[PDB]
């Protein structure tokens, strides 16, 4: 496809979608066997391998609705991908949500215009595939993770002049901010395929708490495992 | 409160919210014991009774975001209600959704402006309380119902000059149209309480299929049972 | 129709539209002769009777644009109703508007999206039928009522986190808040029929002044009389 | 003021507001005595004179919301003007509205953003002053004119790539298109003063019928007379 | 055309577009030879003459997007005009922009809805014709003027209840406020013709600094010269 | 900064901003001397080197407004970057714009909501820094490139269900589609720094014409040279 140089059939029907292509590489190296790298266009690494005997892929998406939308469109339309699980990070809005929690997004709010353009006059609420959601939730619960299922904000702007609205969203139960889910969920719905976002809380927007990769790496691995565990079902 | 003449403490912390006050009466009469009617302001009947030993209420909401918003605000703010389960009907958008299916709304799309006014520039995705959702889903699954968990449209207009957008939403996986969930979910989130909408598909918008109360009454009863079963947990 | 169980011809061409179905019952019992109740679907009572020799109906609408829109659409499209006069209550915004004043809405502002969806990019100003307006105004003037003809706000939300905009509207001459007129006026215009809203100021939003039915019942009756007097012309 | 070079007190409290400054000149010359021209800034002629013994002014506004808004703001804020009657032309949308009809605008729809900016999330319906409206209506009725009281469209664009929405508005009873009323009515309301627009139908948008000044001059004069007759009351 | 009484061929292909028709007259009298006045409809004077041997016209536009849109549409569509240079005034937003500076608008921001209506969901950035822009810039530079090339605000409202947004725009580099450029640039682009706005800073919005015609007349003349110098190329 | 691991001072004040980090690497390797790679967070390579004796950096941005906004914010706020030149690709909308043309964006249209959120009610037109624009234009002209200065569309969605609006924008002179400029220009303006986008037309949206890196590599190099030539001034 335009942004993915894979040959037909090289991408598995189940795919994990980290924002960071280097995390795709990490996931492939850490969890998968019989790995090949099928894409390095724009450095947006994608890999296919085998996990517990099942083929799976992992494809970076970049950050933001427009970037992930490119990849998701191509994966679905050009590569026949059926199950797409974003494995990402997010920033907690509320004190009640803690760093290293895993958030499974039921739905996402957004400041993107993408859905307003598609559905003028409507608020489109992008919805996770419940099957996948339940699988991931059950896997996370069994794995002993702190799993929160709820609402997230898919933001176009990481750096907002005022966080007032973000705070307000937090007061309405929105758990965390991230930059992809609206697009993933909307496009998956458009094409009748199955999507989920499983997120690790990496930072707390208002408390300032931040983490490096390694500082959330055990939790991150466990999260990847549940995203993979859900995927291979 | 302005629209509910109940004394403090007369409304249980768990409440079912049919749109039709006559369905509130039906639910109270059919399922509850030790029933009292605490409201007949505007004919919007509300009852409190006991179900399998647990106090529960049932309160009509009327149709539409503005009507249910009145009642939900009052129930939450004036009567301390904590668990609110709309038990309603809806119109299927897709052929894949069948009359008498039970839909548990994860989230809701809307053509209402209510959330645009609250969150200018954002698409707010109103989210069910996952705990309640899971309880209802599990109860429905155990009850042997066809339960679909997914997205719905909360419509301001029942009678639309064109159903093109509704169809488009259906193509994006939106299961059914109804007229309350956005408000319920948004307000419950605002106030940190727990909401869910459990819906019986009563009609199919495009196929023209329609049902009367009795024609979906067995399924309706089973749905009420799961809404009550979820509530009493 | 879907929400009205009347047989064809049971609903008169002129109809009063209180929000409260119990007020429909009151109006029928108090003012009409040869009354029959043609609807009790959803408790949304509707009656037809005779007033000073002329057949007239009275139909509750429920609260909010979506609710009244259902009934008005059905009345117009399915029952051939030609003259629709909402007889309602409203909350004064300004000190200059007093409890028990009668407001005849020339037009209505709204926070509803209903007209934005119909007329993207436009502000649609829903307009009363001037003939009816003048009749009601003249009748009210002759009846010795305080009648104010002006602008109202048709609100989707009764319970607003901030009344700043409502206050601002008041500063622009908007007299009172209510929850139906935009829809009535817009739909009547759509279908080329005649609508008016005649409102009793029942409360003052900022002063906190409130009234019960009986506390405005003499004025309310006189208002009903002018709505009927206008209707039978 | 910035756009009006009149000294304080030179502008009467009642003013007619044609869009065309040359029509202001015509009105002053034709109807007024003891006339002085108080403004020729930007050629936007303004005059004050006496009509049937009462001082009155006439001030061109130019075309469009932004132009009239300038003048109306200045007239109200800087010159203490209290009664403002636009005397304009308009283009009929419907066949039912005929060239040379006089339209008294109750309210106005618009494609302007002016009110969306002032009242985010709301549709503001600009309303005529009913007193003035009634006076003009009664005067027009007594004068034997075809007077239509209703809704108009205040357009920002005279030349629209598609008239579909304009047609749709016509189907919702909007009588005619013009380019000032929203602003006049909104600003008058803002400042607690009295406004009305009295319009002569000069063209029919869809039929192509057009008129020159002289071809509607007798009707135009009669309209000016009612705007003056209303003003001097 | 509807608003211009010129015969075909009387308007030159290059035209200057002051907002003030009296400035059109000034420009024609001061700079042009062999002048005729081709329009006095609505007092909106238009002239054609010769400048340094080249035919050029000058046409008032009135103030605001709707007014200039009328004239520009007619000039382009009915009179075959190809190069349109607004020669106007503007109010500085920033201290960094000084009275008597000449601003050449690259683009314009707006609070008008005109482009939202044309391009729903999009922000249309109206762009100057670069050729013309460069010509004017080079001419202004050679003339020894302070020329600023940048962004302007095309405002619908001259009199804003709050200048907060205007200030904010100034913080984003918007140089000055005026009331026409969006329309000129958008329409010129629509029709594939060439437009530019060259503005004299006549006032400073926040400092209160104001100028009369004569107080900026030397600079104004030089600006007209560059608009003419650009035009005749 | 959060997404750039550079130490303070490692990033030059002038920076080129390709969307593709691999193009950053190409630019650094091909044009710069004394190169160091200061960032590989998320694979979003950034380099600093020397070009014709002047320090310059090159930093990938990723695709889309949200991605570039992250990097631009960080570059400006955390690294004191002053001159930012996006060097990108774009898709021609019109036949009149040819593959391998270089487009210098004066401004950008967008379907992003980013500016609507910042400037509610306004259309913000993001503007290039004219100085930089002129430098790049002059350099491109001297280099013998086909340089087009004009308007572009900054799209959030690469894959649009309908290109109707894109076509319409093309009819209004918008030259090409890309996915970053609005953000770059807006943020640069916000922070008072200098931005430009210089684009190579790599594809034609409607004709289907596409190019690989090498197929536009000579032109691409020349474009990079002008972006560098402009930068080092
Ligand atoms: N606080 C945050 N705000 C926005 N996005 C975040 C945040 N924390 C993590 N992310 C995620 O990481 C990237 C932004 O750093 C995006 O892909 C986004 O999903
Ligand atoms: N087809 C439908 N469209 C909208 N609302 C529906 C539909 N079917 C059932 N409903 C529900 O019933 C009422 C409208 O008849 C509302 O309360 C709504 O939730
Ligand atoms: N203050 C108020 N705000 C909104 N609606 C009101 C108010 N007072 C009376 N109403 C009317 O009564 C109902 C809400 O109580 C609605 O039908 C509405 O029209
Ligand atoms: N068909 C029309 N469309 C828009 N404005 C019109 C029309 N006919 C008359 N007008 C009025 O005349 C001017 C435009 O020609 C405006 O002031 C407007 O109010
Ligand atoms: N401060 C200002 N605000 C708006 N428009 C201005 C300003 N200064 C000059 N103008 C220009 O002059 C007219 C408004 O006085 C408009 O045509 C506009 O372009
Ligand atoms: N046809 C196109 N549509 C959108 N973006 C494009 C196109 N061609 C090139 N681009 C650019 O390349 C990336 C998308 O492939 C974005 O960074 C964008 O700026």
């Amino acid at each position: 496809s335009v942004h993915i140089e894979a040959k037909q059939g090289e991408i598995a029907e189940s795919i994990l979608l980290p924002g960071d292509p280097l995390r795709a590489k990490y996931i492939a190296e850490t969890f998968l066997e019989d790995v090949t790298c099928y894409n390095n266009v724009r450095g947006m690494l994608g890999f296919t391998g085998t996990y517990k005997g099942k083929r799976v892929s992992v494809q970076g998406t970049g950050m933001g609705v427009p970037s992930i939308s490119i990849y998701v469109n191509e994966l679905i339309q050009s590569y026949g991908v059926k199950n797409l699980i974003r494995v990402g990070t997010c920033g907690a809005i509320q004190k009640d949500v803690k760093v290293r929690d895993v958030i499974i997004a039921m739905t996402a709010c957004t400041d993107s215009n993408m859905n307003r353009l598609t559905f003028p006059g409507f608020d489109f609420a992008p919805a996770a595939n419940f099957d996948l959601l339940k699988k991931a939730y059950d896997a996370g619960t069994e794995k002993g993770l702190h799993v929160r299922v709820g609402n997230v904000l898919t933001a176009d702007v990481f750096y907002r002049e005022s966080m007032d609205m973000v705070k307000k969203l937090g007061d309405y139960g929105v758990l965390a901010v991230e930059m992809e889910t609206t697009a993933l969920y909307t496009l998956a719905a458009k094409y009748g395929v199955n999507a989920l976002s499983v997120l690790t809380v990496s930072d707390h927007i208002f408390t300032g708490e931040e983490t490096t990769s390694e500082e959330r790496q055990t939790t991150f691995n466990e999260m990847i495992e549940i995203a993979l565990d859900a995927a291979i079902q």
